[PDB]
């Protein structure tokens, strides 16, 4: 859509809250958390007609997903969960839902003041990750 166009580009992490707690909630062990916490990853968001691609680049792990809005797709996460995923658009918010093993976690991205804010939720664990556009 025209709402999606605003997310397009290269984004760099400049701040983080509760990410270690989030990973813990998912079951990521201390050793891996220490490593993933330390990194300051870059996320590339691109569009190719109907297909959105989302790339994360970092020393900890590189991941890439492509998908169409509203169409369920399989995903292997950075922490190696095999999940059923679906990305929707609620107004300004790009809402990513992952299901697996009777569990659910949401990854919401919205634009606020030219910054991309990613909110990762799993149960009581709520993580806020702030990105600045590189352009
Ligand atoms: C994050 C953490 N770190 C710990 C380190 C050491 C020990 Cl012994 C326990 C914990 C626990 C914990 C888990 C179940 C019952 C009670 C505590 C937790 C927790 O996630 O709740
Ligand atoms: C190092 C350690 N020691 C523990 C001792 C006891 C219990 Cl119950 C839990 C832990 C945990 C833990 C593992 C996953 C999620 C949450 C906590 C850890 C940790 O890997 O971070
Ligand atoms: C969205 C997401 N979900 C995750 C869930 C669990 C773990 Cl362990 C890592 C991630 C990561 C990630 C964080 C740092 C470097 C690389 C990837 C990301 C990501 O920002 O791309």
């Amino acid at each position: 859509s025209h709402m999606v166009d605003a997310f397009l580009g290269t984004w760099k992490l400049v701040d983080s809250k509760n990410f270690d707690d989030y990973m813990k909630s998912l079951g990521v062990g201390f050793a891996t958390r220490q490593v993933a916490s330390m990194t300051k990853p870059t996320t590339i968001i691109e569009k190719n007609g109907d297909i959105l691609t989302l790339k994360t680049h970092s020393t900890f792990k590189n991941t890439e997903i492509s998908f169409k809005l509203g169409v369920e797709f399989d995903e292997t996460t950075a922490d190696d969960r095999k999940v059923k995923s679906i990305v929707t658009l609620d107004g300004g918010k790009l809402v990513h839902l992952q299901k697996w093993d009777g569990q659910e976690t949401t990854l919401v991205r919205e634009l606020i003041d030219g910054k991309l804010i990613l909110t990762l939720t799993h149960g009581t664990a709520v993580c806020t990750r702030t990105y600045e556009k590189e352009a």
